[PDB]
Formats: structure tokens, C-alpha cells, sequence
RNA sequence: UAGCUAGUAGGUGGGGUAACGGCUCACCUAGGCGACGAUCCCUAGCUGGUCUGAGAGGAUGACCAGCCACACUGGAACUGA
RNA sequence: GCUUGAGUCUCGUAGAGGGGGGUAGAAUUCCAGGUGUAGCGGUGAAAUGCGUAGAGAUCUGGAGGAAUACCGGUGGCGAAGGCGGCCCCCUGGACGAAGACUGACGCUCAGGUGCGAAAGCGUGGGGAGCAAACAGGAUUAGAUACCCUGGUAGUCCACGCCGUAAACGAUGUCGACUUGGAGGUUGUGCCCUUGAGGCGUGGCUUCCGGAGCUAACGCGUUAAGUCGACCGCCUGGGGAGUACGGCCGCAAGGUUAAAACUCAAAUGAAUUGACGGGGGCCCGCACAAGCGGUGGAGCAUGUGGUUUAAUUCGAUGCAACGCG
RNA sequence: CGCUUACCACUUUGUGAUUCAUGACUGGGGUGAAGUCGUAACAAGGUAACCGUAGGGGAACCUGCGGUUGGAUCACCUCCU
RNA sequence: AGGACCGAACCGACUAAUGUCGAAAAAUUAGCGGAUGACUUGUGGCUGGGGGUGAAAGGCCAAUCAAACCGGGAGAUAGCU
RNA sequence: GCUCGCCGGAAGACCAAGGGUUCCUGUCCAACGUUAAUCGGGGCAGGGUGAGUCGACCCCUAAGGCGAGGCCGAAAGGCGUAGUCGAUGGGAAACAGGUUAAUAUUCCUGUACUUGGUGUUACUGCGAAGGGGGGACGGAGAAGGCUAUGUUGGCCGGGCGACGGUUGUCCCGGUUUAAGCGUGUAGGCUGGUUUUCCAGGCAAAUCCGGAAAAUCAAGGCUGAGGCGUGAUGACGAGGCACUACGGUGCUGAAGCAACAAAUGCCCUGCUUCCAGGAAAAGCCUCUAAGCAUCAGGUAACAUCAAAUCGUACCCCAAACCGACACAGGUGGUCAGGUAGAGAAUACCAAGGCGCUUGAGAGAACUCGGGUGAAGGAACUAGGCAAAAUGGUGCCGUAACUUCGGGAGAAGGCACGCUGAUAUGUAGGUGAGGUCCCUCGCGGAUGGAGCUGAAAUCAGUCGAAGAUACCAGCUGGCUGCAACUGUUUAUUAAAAACACAGCACUGUGCAAACACGAAAGUGGACGUAUACGGUGUGACGCCUGCCCGGUGCCGGAAGGUUAAU
RNA sequence: AAUUCCUUGUCGGGUAAGUUCCGACCUGCACGAAUGGCGUAAUGAUGGCCAGGCUGUCUCCACCCGAGACUCAGUGAAAUUGAACUCGCUGUGAAGAUGCAGUGUACCCGCGGCAAGACGGAAAGACCCCGUGAACCUUUACUAUAGCUUGACACUGAACA
RNA sequence: CUUUAAUGUUUGAUGUUCUAACGUUGACCCGUAAUCCGGGUUGCGGACAGUGUCUGGUGGGUAGUUUGACUGGGGCGGUC
RNA sequence: CGCGGGGUGGAGCAGCCUGGUAGCUCGUCGGGCUCAUAACCCGAAGGUCGUCGGUUCAAAUCCGGCCCCCGCAACCA
RNA sequence: AGGAGGUAAAAAUGUUCA
RNA sequence: GCCCGGAUAGCUCAGUCGGUAGAGCAGGGGAUUGAAAAUCCCCGUGUCCUUGGUUCGAUUCCGAGUCCGGGCACCA
């Protein structure tokens, strides 16, 4: 629902609201609610390790089941929700044994669906099962690298991964960035792309709109003095230096990929 | 040039004119005109006739004559049939 | 009142007519695994690019998006644009048959409304191949062209907008009449189906031509023939389908639509010629197959150029230059 | 008669519309015996043309998409009774 | 609905005068801007000296900041007064 | 003591904070107060702070801190698990009146409530650092129902009046009443009830959750205010009475109704949008390891206990922070009358003050203001400053445009008072009566009373009817920046910064990057529609040529090439 | 032009008069397309210009009401200063004389005012220079170093091609 | 000597496989009601990764410093 | 400083590992080429092959030593 | 008779009138 | 003013062993064609700013007067 506003006031004219009429309007489910402390971007020492973080709206963390290890138990999707600290909608599922859980909402979804996690479920949106049972070529999400880690990749709006090939006990995935990383074949994956994919079409419109998301203003480099930023200085607007980070490392073209304990898993790299 | 008008469309009563009438006031009705062209803008005295043209028309309206209008510009009124 | 107008009902037929949803096969591109080795790819030739990290080629499997081989036909349908692998649902139009019914409800139509190829545009997805812009190699007097290796938007789908084409049989629509032949296409009637059939009756459509018309070319029962009904539009060319304004459009612009000026032609058909890196037949020491020369050396002779008091004048593509 | 009320022309104030000249300067166009670059169209104009549309380029023009004919030409050579 | 409008509280600090051994080591008076938000404010915590924080002025970090304050090197050094 | 003037959404009356006896009385006047001083926040002595219900302590928890073991680091020390602290948060219980020189929801009178210990009686299964429910919550907006409170009338009491009138539609004062208990309303929330079963809730579970049948239609919960009661009580204007003449004692009528109405309460509601809105304990309930003639629990009753600290005074200021008895700053609550949209403003009430140097004079000059003939920016760096416009309703309103605006454009008309329309209309509220009923705080009908716009007409006064305080200057051209916003605290508020938006680039999770010798954290309990860095800075049309230099990405065969 | 040295360039409008303003001409000292270019409705305690209204801003000030200034009583400072019996003038002079020379002039002492001087007071000039002073800042200045990165050895082994 | 073919041999490396070192911010159990940690099963990587010592390169991110004198003031030019 | 590499008509660049050939193109003269211009296609000028010495039948080449350039590690009077 | 595979690179320019 | 670049035919401009001066167009003629164009040839096109010296010879190599442009002309 790409609802574009009308220019009634300055700053309002560019606000495009993505509304979801099927989302539950009521309060969240208390049993799965746990507080989520805002950090401001400070660590143990208290220093600001990451800039541009602060303020924003208070929000509560809704524990999400990523593991999907309730082996062989049908469950119906009670309702669709809104999760602040995430780009994707979350669904409240109810199992046959009478237990409620939060799973990420896939694309082909609707309140009244029935899913089930395990190595027997049908190749259909929402079902979870190991990757060595799925047809090679199927599109999944919420996959992992460790057999039971919980689910790492493809965890945002409209995000999916395509199981490209099966080599031995490893599965090649064409990632969102355009990678091709082999992951352990026994890692779980939830079929179907993640819904709420119109998160991209949204435009905040105001400077304050970002301020309640928690994005404090980013000060440009060439606006400071020489002591603050390796760009700084200048009489009146002149750069004359090579674009670097606040800490000398040259940005715009410096592949800092350095782990080497994982280059054995990357078949094809981002291009 | 696509809508225009508000004493403006009509009725009633008084008044007014040599005479009828919104000609003019008061009240009531909300109508009246309009694509077979209203309002607006530009232009222009009209006609008998004149010139031309085989005819039909086209252009035109000076000299003679009929009529309307004007008399430095605009407004009002009297005298008097 | 009636009926030869027109409209409606009953049964069926043909059809890429239209919308929505699944599905299928071949091929292309990409990716993974096995096999396997120096080329692959391309052109007028070459190169860029791809490759010994192991391509291309080959086999297996998967992934997607787009377009539907043969059927296929100057075949069919639709108002036109335009529409074709298969299947279901929803639905529009036309046509034939033996009858009936209503009884002119008809036709046309400024304004107005809708649809309206492609390209393009906004919002959102998708994105194989192909491919504006762009990059590189060539070609080249120059190549911001044609050729070739890649390539963003786009081309496709949903909802709006745009409203324009050589949107063209350059032919408005409706109705009537006006010699025929040769095919295709779709109903239908009768006779012996006595065999790939024979003879009539309607719709659509292709080709050729008679009358007649037309400037000619040609149209020619789907007419540009003979008539009637109503509408749009045209009044020399360029200016210009341009300006100003209005109206519509997010934008690109569209639409309605001049004047001054300048020229006195512009234009169409057709014919005699010429020409064409158009075609066909034919011919030549033209080529082809050869022999000997030329151009390289010295020299004779003529011309141009230079020079000179004059170095007479002419001739000066082939067709001047041992010529006068 | 004077005073006074309604009516009322010249005129003033503010805010629109329309139109005539003028206006530095500028875009495009018409026009002009022998200037510059290239050669786009006319034959198959040497990449067929043209129309519609977008982008591109010192200039005509170029490329992509769709459409039309107001495009020419169909002979020579390998297979089969 | 609104980083919407006018406008008190509240917050801020554009103009002018006053004040400048002041009432005050940046205030007063008369006018100003924001005033449902990127708003303001109370209480309690957290980040620290070549470090913190900074809608970025080299501004702020206890009336002190192009590197705070306190103590110690240390009676630094001074070709200068 | 009598007049006078000022504040009155404060200059009033109270808490937190923070001070620390400044509070009250007697007395003293050197020093302190910018003057005098029998005066005082000054000196001296004495007096004063009374709590089961207020707050803190207490129980629990946030940000965050410390941190047994543990990990890491030359040492110091850093981080952090179990735990243990930490309110500005959550959790039991009281109100009215009187009294002091000074204290009081703290003492006294009266009337109540809450949480535990122990004991008695009758029943019944109780029982965790464990589970579930609850606690438990966002912004904005509108309405309805009420109350604080105010006004008016009736009623009671006093007056009838030093200059004209005033026994009457007259004047002044009063007309006060809480917590608790009972009813359970306006309104809101949720469909109740029984049975069987179950891969769920680290174990178990009758509790919560889930799946099918059955039964009836409502039950249950929450809930301001009102009405009774509290209360034939207190209070209460005014008198009766003694004065150290400051005040004490005694007594004490009326004490209702109507209307208006909050930012207070219902509201920890309802509608809606999105940026999606603490935690734990108290409390309720079910069981595990267990304990069952027990122990405990439920209900009623009796008795006992409710400890310790603060409590005085100031709290928009001479008592706090500013060196001062300083024109500055300081969070929260209540906040009346008339006019008014209003917590603006003006004048007043309650209440509190006249700011701790005054008396004369009436020069220049200065500061703060008023008015000004004629002209109206000629002043001047510049219309700086003053002046002016200033409100509500109606009419009317351009270029341009992102079609919202521009715009309150501009510019005009009417505004008071009286009467009439109408012995105050429309409207709002609304008693009695009548009827019915699943009978209560009910619903229709009904209309007295009360309150009360605005519009039109007529009349009238003045120079002026938005008459005061209050309260836009408008228009045109154009540069720059989109806008709200932020900044040099204390000479620069801007075109600077930010900004949503656009783009390139880095990053595949043990992520990049950052703090940190390290561990570990932040990034993020996020994972490419995500995060970091950089540049530009809405929106519209676009963004051209160049790879030598430098940086970067990639291919490395050859040359050079460290340690070894 | 927030950019044009020459320059107040040239032309047109505006004014009686216009180094500014506004629209253009290109001679761009030395604009230029994300250190973004050119437009742009609205917004602006923003920059420049114009007109109306309006006034003491001004022509040229006049008057008046209050708080000071003044007088009396009480309390009672401050910056500063070598010592003073502390005049003008011309000249001299470490080069601008209250103090020297010459000369004129001038009874001693207060109060209210005004500011030309006492190179008046305040701040051991911040301008300029010096110091083989300091401090931060920059970089393809020198020498180092955190970090990132390369190779050898150790933690670190077994096998066949 | 230039150029080359098989083999033996001396070393640098590469390919692949394995599990025992090691890593493990994978799952499970226990210490324990505790996402730290430690240990034990087990899975996945695997002699890599990562760390130490020596060493080359880059390195204004950070630190310590130099950056002449004469001079009709100083800078510039010139000079020594 | 010592392992590398490179010097060619007036400029630009092959012949360098293999000794015998001084060329391929831009620019200038000419010849054609066409009817003519231009364009392509050709044959010559013009290089002490950096200088000196020297193995061989014969030198740009393989060889020597030294002047002149540009890239590295270097260099503590 | 009936239908398919194969089929040439470069060539710009020529002033006014008759 | 000084550091620097030039004055050349009618006009605009070439030119560094130190060697008696050249280009195009303008003007005229000729070839030119039918008349023109286009193109070539011919000719006049001269104190080489002015003023000096050495020299076989001076525009040239250097000094000084004139004329025309770009820059030292920096801070306080
Ligand atoms: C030169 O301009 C210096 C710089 C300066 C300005 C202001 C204060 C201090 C220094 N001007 C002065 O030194 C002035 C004199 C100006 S005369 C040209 N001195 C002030 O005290």
C-alpha cells in the first residue's frame, strides 16, 4: 500500500506511508515480550564506538523463534504483527500442543494458514526443514551456517536466497548481495520470501522522522577542523585530500575483507 | 467570446407620460435570454440607389432624395403645439 | 393499419474477438558436478573481448524471463489499433435455417464520451535474450556511422497517464441499382451417398478485366460506375501545422489555430532520352592465356615549366605531346 | 427665497482586464550571381526511403522500437525417374 | 493529521537604548523567534585530558580550553627585562 | 489606629530540594543593616519540632555501580556470571473540627481503616529460589456524565441611613459539612457455563494455553458523582458578657433550590494513526522435592503490636545557588469576582506589601516618557529608533504555483446604549403532574422555573462606539539557502551546520568499523529492502571531455628484492 | 555574478540627479555541471533596491511630567600619584615645554559646568621585527612508531600423487 | 656453447585426504533455579586459522624536531 | 653504489635471443590514380646505427671498458 | 517440372548564364 | 618612472654564422573563359622608431631619447 500524502505542510509533501491493514491493531503478546534497552552506541568503557546512534522511540523486544525446532507439529498462524526492531512483519503462530510463538512472516501468508516445522512438511511458504530435503532451486529465507545456530541469512523484508546447487554434503546459495557460499547441507531453511517487502518504497520525509528511528545527525567530514577529521581544515570549501574515514583508512575502494578462515566457503564473490 | 441579467422576467397596488409599459418605487413569485449564437470585442450611419456583372451575386452608400443621430466635451431642465 | 427498413425469440456453426488463472515443449543465458585440452569467439580482413585460475566443446541437473517451430494459407476474427502452443471459467460480435412477433423503434451526426500500434512517462516488481545512451577495437581524409565484442533504460506483468503513426485498400458512413470469369473461406437446400460428388441459394475475401468514369495511372458488384442522405475538411508554395491565448497533460508536448513577409512557382500522372556500385542477352587484345616492349640507363624528337632583348602562333581528356 | 434630502456629470483613491505604439536585447524565419565543412535525399544514392517517438552528435544526419510502400532485383551453381 | 498558523506559560536570544569602578564578572526596559515537537524540564547515572562530547564554532568539559584543574619533576630554561 | 498607593496565574497560601534554629518570647544597641533605631534574619538567656495511617527507612526493580568463583592484563587493575545495591518508578491503611507565643492529616474531641504475632471455635489438605494471571503503561483528538468553584433567588439576621431620594424590583453579611460504610448508577470491558482429552508451559500441575461436544442466554468485572449515613453533632453571622483593654468564657437562627462550569475526576477509558509505546515485587491461583492423629490454610471472635529517623522556619527568596540584606536563576500543587477567546490584560477579593537613606530646589546636561505648528527620510552607512497599522462578523482578494497555498493578500461595510420583534427569541438545562414496567439512582409524555447568543428595525448622545490595557505595517524587484530546526554560553544566529532525498564504496556474521595492551563489548539480541564510511543536500530538467599524475581494484610472466 | 583587476565597462528602465538596484550585451583578470550546474511555489528575527502609509529621524528644535544632576543632614568609597609655590606666547631642546631663555600677563581661595592639554588613567602593544622562544595545524620536510600487510622459524602432524 | 628428452638425485613449493594439535561468539548434559566460565559427549572446519620472535613494504593515524644569515624595518630578488 | 634495461633518418619505432637486409609509417619533391581535385598505392633523399678498442670471411646485433638517460634497494666523513 | 544452402571491398567533389 | 615585447611597403605581419631585405591582400596588367569565378605570373610595393660604435659590411651584438602592453608596487 504505497500511500502518498498530500502537501498540506512543509516536509509533509514527501512522506510516503506504507500501510498494512491486515496487521493486528491491538497490543502485542505479553508472554513473548521482554524489555530491550537502548544503548546510544556505547560499550563497556562508555565511549561512543558507533556514531549516529541515540534518542529514538522506546521499543520492546518481541522474542522471535528462529530455530524452528518444534519437530513435526502442525501450527496455525493466529495473526500478523508489527515488529519495531526489525524490517519484517512477524506472525503469531499457535501449535497443536497449545503453544504460541513468533516466526518471521513469509510472503505468501494470511491469518488462518497452517504450517509445520520438520523434515516432513510440504514445499510451501512458511514451512521449515533441513536443506538436504528441499528441491535444488527453491527459494528460502532465515537460513543458517551452523546446524542449529538459529537462522542468520535472509532475515529482512523481501529477502530470499536461492539454493543453486548441491555438492556433496554442502549447499550452494546465491545470496542477496550476489554471493555463492557453500553452507552445511543439514542447516535449516524456511521456504518462501519474507513479506512486508514494500519497506523499500518508504520515504521518511522529515529530519525528525529519522530522529525517532534513532538516527542522530551525521556531520560531514569537510565541515570540521583538522583535529576532528582527516578531511577538515580548509579556508572555504576545498577538499584536496584522498577520501578517508575518521580514522585514516581510505574509503571508496578498499576491500577490507580479512578473515581467511572462511575463504574456503566463498565459491564466487560479490560482483 | 460560453454562459449572461438582479428593477433584471412577470404579477399586484400607487404614481408618472400627450399615450401603453419597470417608465418608476414597495411587496410577492424565481424566473427571463441562449448553439436556427445570448453577452463580449472590433468595425460601421441605414436605404432608395451607384458601379460592375449575361444572370445570380460581389463591392459600395460621394453628388440628388427619405430617415436616424450630433452640433467644444458631458450632465440636467425650462420656454413652447 | 400494413410491409419489402430495422429490432427481438427458438436450434446450431466457424473463428489468433476480449479478460482472468494454471500448464507444457524447444531454445538462449547463468550456476554446480564429472569428462577433457589449447585454443574459443568474430569478420571483407583484423582486433577488442574470453582462456592453462583451466574456457569453448560434451553429459547430467537446476534456475528463471521472454517468445510460441511445423500447422500457417493474398487463411480467420475484430470497428480500428490489433489478435495466434494447450486447457478451464467469464463474456462480446457476426452468420445460416424453417417460421413467428413488434410495426419505421431508421440513418447520419458539430459539441460530448470511450477505445486507441509503437515510442515515451509516473508508482511498483521482474529482468533471459535483444538492445537507445555509453565503453572498446576497427574503418577512415574525419566516424561522436554503417562492421564487431560488451552494455543502463527499455522491450514483459499489475494500476494510472500519454492520445500520437505512410493509424494507408493514402479511398468517411448507410442504402439501391449496374455484363462475367478464375480461386480461397463458412453455413445450407435437393438429387442416386449410386465413388475423390452434381445443380441452386446467402455472408466474407483474392486476382483479372467489360460498361462507364478518370488528367493518367488504374478502380471496376468490397468501385474512383450511376444516385440519394448527413458529417469532417480543402481554396498556390514556403512561412507553418509555426506564434499568442485557451483547453488537456506530472513531464515530454498534444489539440484548436494566424499574421507580416517572400516567391510565381510548388504539385501529380505519364512519355522520349540519359544515368544507376539495377537486372537479362550479345560483342571487342576488354579481361582471361601468352610474347615483346614502356616506366629504370644514355640518346634522338616534341610538350609543359623556367628563362630570354625573341626564345613566333596553334593544338594541350580518350580525340595534345616524331602534331601542324 | 434661504436651508435641506434623493437624483447626478467633471474628478480623486485602490485593485483587475484588454489593447496600441515604444523598448536595450534576443530566438527562429524569409531573402541574397559565383565563401566554409561534409555529402543526407534522388538509381538498390553505395547502411533502402519515409512517417511516428526517445536519446545522441560541429552540420546534414545516426541508433533503437513499431508501421507503410511513396523500395530495386530475382539470374546463376551443388541434389531427384 | 500536521517538525501546520496566531499567540501566554516555558525555552531561546535578532534590534536599539541603558549599564560599563553596573543592580548584575552578559543583566534591565521596550519590541522580537519557537511555542504538539529534531519540544522543554526535574531527579539519578555514564563518557575525561592528546582524552571525552560536539546538528561541527577548533565551540564545551565547574566564570579557566588550538589541549582543563591540583600536586610533583622544579629553584625547568631565559644569549631577554 | 485612620485615610492612601502597589501585586493579585503574584510581590498570595503550601511541599521537594537546599540551608541549618534564621521560627517564638524577654531583653540589650558597641559591632552587623550602606542613615537614625527602644527595630530586625544582630548579641545574650529561655522556649519550641509529639505520627500504626505524611515522607524516608522498609519489600521490589530501571539507567547504572560493585561483584564469590571466572576470564584477561608487567603490578595496580579491567570486564563480568550467580548474586547484591540503586528511585525520579511499583507496593497496606485517616478525615473534619478545636487548641499554641511558636507544632499538628502528629496532641485533644468525634467518627473509621490497614497489615502481622498469639490464642479460641468450626471446617478444610497445605506446601517453593518453579509455572501462569495480574501489576503493566504510547501520541493525538472529540464527546458525554459530574465535581471543585461561582452567580442568582428563597430563607435568617442587622440597617432604613451625617447633601437631594431609599419599607422597597432596596442595602450588607451568612447560607459550611470530610474519610469510612451501604446501594452499584451514567458509561466502559468481556459472551458466560458444564464435560472429555492433549507431542505445550527446563519436572509436575485441577492454574494458564489448545482441540471438539453440550446448555442458556446473559452472567461477571470496573466505576467518578449522587442519594442515605457520618451529623436531633461540629462549625456558624450576630449577641450575651469580663478586659492585663492583646483576647477569654457562654450561647448561637438560616444552613435549601436553580443555573453556569473546568486544564480536576470517570480516563490505568473510547476512536484513530503510527515512530509501536519499563521491569520486578505486593496480590490471586496450581503444584514439585515433601509433610498428613500433624504442620499450615479459609472464616468469625478476643487481645497485643505497628518499631527508628525527619517533623520547628524559609522554599520564585535579606535564610537556596550568585563574595553582599544583589533589579539574575530555582522543579511541583491550589489559583476566586467583572469584562475578555484566554492562565493575555485592566481593576479588585482572600492574603501580603510601600521594595531600609530622607527633606528641600525645580539650572545646564543625562536617563525614562507625553505633545507639537509647515514639510514628511531632505537625516543617515541604512527609515536605527520612535510613529503608525492592530479585534470580531460579512463582502471581496493578483502574478505565480508543487494546485496545499500565495492569503488575514490588498482593500472596504457594520460595531456603543435603550426599546421593540419577544412584560429576554433560537437554543441549553429542567421540577411537579400522568402512564407503564423485567420496580430502580428507570424510561416516555410533560412543561413551571432558571440561564441566555446573535440578527433586524426604530430612537438617541458624543469629535471618536475594536473608544482603556491588549492588539499585524502593507505591497513590488531580486541574491542566497528548500522548509521546522542547530550553532560561536559571554562582540558573529548567517548564505554556515543539519536535513529527508540521490550516488559511489566497504561488509556474508567470529561482518565491516570503533573502545580496549587483552578479555570483552558497542555494531545488534540487527544480519544486504541491513549496517559503516564519504560526498552532495527538497523538488524539476540534467550531470559533458580526460586514466598522464595520485589513490584504489585486478593480472602478474620478467628485473630488482629483507630475514633465512 | 557572494565570482569582472581594468571600471563608477556599455545600453535600456527607475531619479531632477543613481559607484548601489533591476533587465540585457559577452571583453568569463580568474563561472561551470554531486568540492554539482541552471530554474523553483512556500518559508526567512537573512543581503541589496523601490513605493505607499506614517511620524521630531531631519529642516530647527520648543515645552512639559517624573528619576538623578544642585542645596541641607547621616553614612561614606574608587581608579591614580616622584616632589610642587601647577600661566600664555616665540624660540631652544632625546627634535610637540606648566618647570629652560626672552617676553607679555596674572590680587588669595571655592562652587557649578564643558573636555584642548597634562604625548591624561586602565592593559610590561595583540601591529612590525628580534629570540638559533613556545604552542598547536599541514604535507610527496627528516627520523621514528600504532595499525594493516609479506616471508622464514616455533605452536605444527600423517599420508600417497 | 644454444637448444632439449627420459631417468636418478637435491630442494622450493602445490593438489588431495585423514584425525589426534588447535579453533569452535554450533547442539546436548552436568557443576546449577545462572545467555559468563570450566569439563565431558558430538558435529563442522583443520595443520590452515590465530599468536610469539626475526624481517620487507605502506604508514601525518600518533610523537619528537628543523625549516640560515646579511638586509638603509621585514618578505621577495641578490649575496655568502 | 652495483645487479637490470634502453640510445637508430628531422621526430617517433621494428629488426637484439639466430650475426650477412639499414628498414615500416607522419611530415616534404615527384610518378602515377581519375576527364580533373582529393584519396589510397609506390620509388627514391636523409641516420659517424652514442664514442673508442676489438674477436670473425663479414657487425646495430654477440663481445670489453667507459660518457649520457630512468626504476629500484641502497649511502653514518 | 516443384523448392531450399552459397553469391563482390573503396568511388566524397564539379562555381553563374545560355 | 622601473623590470620586460615590438615599430618593416597602402594595411596586417615574417627574419639569431653579422651578408645590401620577403608574405598575403589592397591597385594595375597578363595568361584565363563566350562573358565571369577560381588560380598563377609580373610590378610599384623600403632611413628596418630615432640616434651611436667596431667592422669588408649593421635589422641583427650591445648603449641611450620616443611610442605601445603585461607585471615587481608586499603587511602595518
Ligand atoms: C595596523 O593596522 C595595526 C593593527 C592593529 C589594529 C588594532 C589594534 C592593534 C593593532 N594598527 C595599530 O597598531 C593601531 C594604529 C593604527 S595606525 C595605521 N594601534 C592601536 O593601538
Amino acid at each position: 500500500a504505497v500511500v502518498k500524502c498530500k502537501p498540506t505542510s512543509p516536509g509533509r509533501r514527501h512522506v510516503v506511508k506504507v500501510v498494512n491493514p491486515e496487521l493486528h491493531k491491538g497490543k502485542p503478546f505479553a508472554p513473548l515480550l521482554e524489555k530491550n534497552s537502548k544503548s546510544g552506541g556505547r560499550n563497556n568503557n562508555g565511549r561512543i564506538t558507533t556514531r549516529h546512534i541515540g534518542g529514538g522511540h522506546k521499543q520492546a523486544y518481541r522474542i522471535v523463534d528462529f530455530k524452528r525446532n518444534k519437530d513435526g507439529i502442525p501450527a496455525v498462524v493466529e495473526r500478523l504483527e508489527y515488529d519495531p526492531n526489525r524490517s519484517a512483519n512477524i506472525a503469531l503462530v499457535l501449535y497443536k500442543d497449545g503453544e504460541r510463538r513468533y516466526i518471521l512472516a513469509p510472503k505468501g501468508l494470511k491469518a488462518g494458514d497452517q504450517i509445520q516445522s520438520g523434515v516432513d512438511a510440504a514445499i510451501k511458504p512458511g514451512n521449515t526443514l533441513p536443506m538436504r530435503n528441499i528441491p535444488v532451486g527453491s527459494t528460502v529465507h532465515n537460513v543458517e551456517m551452523k546446524p542449529g545456530k538459529g537462522g542468520q541469512l535472509a532475515r529482512s523484508a523481501g529477502t530470499y536466497v536461492q539454493i543453486v546447487a548441491r555438492d556433496g554434503a554442502y549447499v550452494t546459495l546465491r545470496l542477496r548481495s550476489g554471493e555463492m557460499r557453500k553452507v552445511e547441507a543439514d542447516c535449516r531453511a524456511t521456504l518462501g520470501e519474507v513479506g512486508n517487502a514494500e519497506h523499500m518504497l518508504r520515504v521518511l520525509g522529515k529530519a525528525g522522522a529519522a530522529r525517532w528511528r534513532g538516527v542522530r545527525p551525521t556531520v560531514r567530514g569537510t565541515a570540521m577542523n583538522p583535529v576532528d577529521h582527516p578531511h577538515g581544515g580548509g579556508e572555504g570549501r576545498n577538499f584536496g585530500k584522498h577520501p578517508v574515514t575518521p580514522w585514516g583508512v581510505q574509503t571508496k575502494g578498499k576491500k577490507t575483507r580479512s578473515n581467511k578462515r572462511t575463504d574456503k566457503f566463498i565459491v564466487r564473490r560479490r560482483s
